[PDB]
């Protein structure tokens, strides 16, 4: 555990798609870079943006892709390689559209829950064996294109609480550091 730790927030750029629903890992990232005293500095080698950082004592590496969320991946992959990061000591945020809106859940592996984006991140690491710290946006409304839905600004009910389901979604990820899953605690 002289290791270093990979936190990636997914998510498309452009003013627009800043405030979607596939743009959570975003704003969480941005958070936390806040809460570290960390500054985004474009990392040219990679393609990504990139902050460094402290937190529990432990070594912190911050990305966010640069390029559409279709090709995280493509610019995940080759950063987690530059750090030297093993894709376990990699956490990766991002909405999901199997947890219900508001619930934020940490799990390792799993699923992709039809996001393009830890899709994209899988390919380009190999394996799904990365950690995540996901956060519920719910299913689409009836008859709804889901691919759509998640490039949707939230509903003015929805976004009321956005704020807050995001501090709570940081938390998770810095208790997340600082523990394993032994958090997925009361998180």
């Amino acid at each position: 555990m002289a290791e270093p730790l990979l936190v990636v927030g997914l998510g498309n750029p452009g003013a627009n798609y800043a405030r979607t629903r596939h743009n959570l890992g975003f704003v969480v990232a941005d958070l936390l870079a806040a809460r570290l005293g960390a500054k985004f500095k474009a990392h040219k080698r990679s393609g990504a943006e990139v902050a460094t950082g402290r937190s529990a004592g432990r070594s912190l590496v911050l990305a966010k892709p640069r390029c559409y969320m279709n090709e995280s991946g493509r610019q995940i992959g080759p950063l987690a390689k530059f750090y030297s990061v093993a894709p376990a000591n990699i956490i990766v945020i991002h909405d999901d559209l199997d947890l219900e809106f508001g619930r934020i859940r940490l799990k390792i592996g799993g699923g992709e829950g039809g996001h393009n984006g830890l899709r994209s991140v899988v390919a380009a690491l190999g394996t799904k064996d990365f950690q995540r710290v996901r956060i519920g946006i719910g299913r689409p409304p009836g008859r709804k294109d889901p691919a759509a839905f998640v490039l949707e600004n939230f509903t003015p009910a929805e976004r009321a609480e956005v704020p807050t389901i995001c501090e709570q979604a940081a938390d998770a990820t810095e208790l997340l550091i600082e523990q394993g899953m032994e958090p997925a605690q009361n998180r």
